[PDB]
């Protein structure tokens, strides 16, 4: 499946794909204001991500650090981002079909749209301005707005039980952005798309 990564933002982001225990193609790169990185992924890709990082150093060996979503300092993206992290995911050709949302449970760093460029579904969006809104304690210094379980730690916000409900954070998520996760148990937002489907990943979609 081909994902093609665009960067509508003002500023330049370092667009990260991984699957958590490997990278999706390169794994990461760098895109200026304007730019697009189309990527492969493998057919059959179960809990890929795609996001942005924001405000990043890399060295020449390809290691540095990003204000947003770093992944263990590395360019080319291994495992996931350390949040706040708006995230593109998606599992591919599960019994026929693909399956795609964007999540705040991570937090929000940038905003996403996220389409099929193919027939048969529809995309989903989160672009509003959570970064400015965001609840004093979510804010996160290098930028970004926290979810309550990086913030707080809590059974209830890390659903850790399996048996949490809405909170007054996720409903903050929620509010501006009411196609996208806010909480681990929140009534489902994801997208059934035909299998073998391909993408459109767009930061700063309303830019």
């Amino acid at each position: 499946a081909t994902f093609e990564i665009v960067n509508r933002c003002s500023y330049t982001v370092w667009a990260a794909a991984s699957k958590g225990d490997a990278a999706l193609d390169a794994g990461g790169r760098q895109l200026n204001s304007g730019e697009s990185w189309t990527i492969n992924v493998e057919p059959g890709t179960n809990g890929g991500k795609i996001w942005a990082r924001t405000d990043c150093y890399f060295d020449d060996s390809g290691s540095g650090i990003c204000k947003t979503g770093d992944c263990g300092g590395l360019l080319r993206c291994k495992r996931f981002g350390r949040p706040p992290t708006t995230l593109a995911e998606f599992s591919l050709n599960q019994y026929g079909k693909d399956y795609i949302d964007i999540s705040n449970i991570k937090g929000f760093n940038v905003p996403m749209n996220f389409s099929p460029t193919t027939r048969g579904c529809r995309g989903v969006r989160c672009a509003a301005d959570i970064v400015g809104q965001c609840p004093a304690k979510l804010k996160a210094p290098g930028g970004g707005c926290n979810d309550a379980c990086t913030v707080f730690q809590t059974s209830e916000y890390c659903c850790t039980t399996g048996k949490c409900g809405p909170t007054e954070y996720s409903r903050f998520f929620k509010r501006l952005c009411p196609d996208a996760f806010s909480y681990v148990l929140d009534k489902p937002t994801t997208v059934t798309c035909p299998g073998s489907s391909n993408y459109r990943v767009t930061f700063c979609p309303t830019a």
